[PDB]
């Protein structure tokens, strides 16, 4: 939310970790830890930055397995402190209704991914995005990842999803998406490159804002 | 966190508790919501305004049950989205370890308790608070709760739980407490009637910090 900026903290070690996050902090409020670190470091990462920075955390865990898993796998991040997690909408509703029934039952929040912002998702993820949008509203999903790196594709999934929909974009900067021009139908850009590997992370993060 | 400032939102009415809570909202970052609030409105409005707010939220719901009751509170309070939830410690060890298990299963927070800041806890609960927090140090409770209105006593509660446990404070303003004196020994203070009942709420949430 602060500054609609979510940073990507996928950094693969504690230390480098924690000196970013600390040093851009002023400029964030919400920060999205994925698999890079959480394997790395461990679950109990969570807890630590969302203590040490007071920050929100949203799991990005690209959650993607049969109802059940899924289920186990939302409890145990939501036990670790997450806010809320990332899920996959291509593998169907019952996948995603897992999530959402945990995190009624944890008071917490699941985002649903549509489509994604890489290459590859032009093979098959695109073609069945839209419907994963529309299956996300009927399942009640308020909150979505769309990609920063098509626009045009973004902009359909904001006219799916609503304007009362929380929206949330990755793909800014290294992969080629522009700040500002995925603001136009994102609540909030996901940032991680750009400022982790950056030689002043602070300065990335505050000329991003500015340019916003 | 933001300001060292936490609102104490004890409205009784979702129209006039929001309009208040969004006129402070670049002040704050975090709202104790208690009973009033909730009889009122239903547990349903903890959800509402950490959404609409992007705040944290504390339960203050004072818990003061056996532990079997204990756990369902802090159940349905963390169901219900809250971020921590305030326990009494003065009903003993076994019922604060019942919340702090749902805490540690939930991903959340308990804090204790020790002295309250009101003129009536001098009767029983100051003489039993040195020990509360001292059980609070031996259960592992790293979140606390002390009087503005009565800074020597916060000044010994700080002194048993250590520098790193972050403690929070009311009793500022209607009830007497001074904003920076209490944060020479609380990490935060908390703020009900003199910023919700002014004329100026934002007004008197800047005035707040400026004296700060
Ligand atoms: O469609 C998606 C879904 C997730 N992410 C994730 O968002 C972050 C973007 O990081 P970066 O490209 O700014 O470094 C990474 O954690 C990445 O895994 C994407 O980039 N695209
Ligand atoms: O020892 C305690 C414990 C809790 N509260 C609560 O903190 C808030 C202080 O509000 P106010 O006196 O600033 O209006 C209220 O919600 C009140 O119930 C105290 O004041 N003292």
């Amino acid at each position: 939310v602060m500054n609609r900026l979510i940073l990507a903290m996928d950094l693969m070690n504690r230390d480098d970790a924690l000196r970013v996050t600390g040093e851009v902090r002023e400029y964030i409020d919400t920060v999205k830890i994925g698999y890079p670190l959480v394997l790395s470091e461990g679950m109990d990462i969570i807890a630590e930055f969302r203590k040490r920075f007071g920050c929100r955390i949203i799991a990005d865990f690209a959650v993607a397995d049969i109802p059940e898993t899924n289920e186990k796998i939302c409890r145990a991040t939501f036990k670790a402190g997450a806010d809320a997690i990332i899920v996959h909408g291509f593998p169907g509703a019952d996948s995603v209704r897992a999530c959402l029934n945990v995190a009624e039952e944890m008071g917490r929040e699941v985002f649903l991914l549509t489509e994604m912002s890489h290459p590859g998702a032009e093979m098959f993820i695109q073609g069945a995005a839209d419907e994963i949008a529309r299956m996300g509203v009927d399942l009640g999903v308020k909150n979505y990842v769309g990609p920063s790196t098509r626009p045009e594709r973004l902009s359909r999934l904001r006219e799916i999803i609503g304007q009362d929909s929380f929206l949330i974009s990755p793909g800014v900067g290294a992969q080629g998406g522009d700040p500002g021009e995925t603001l136009r139908f994102a609540d909030a850009i996901i940032v991680g490159r750009s400022i982790y590997l950056a030689d002043n992370p602070a300065a990335a993060a505050a000329g991003i804002i500015e340019s916003i």
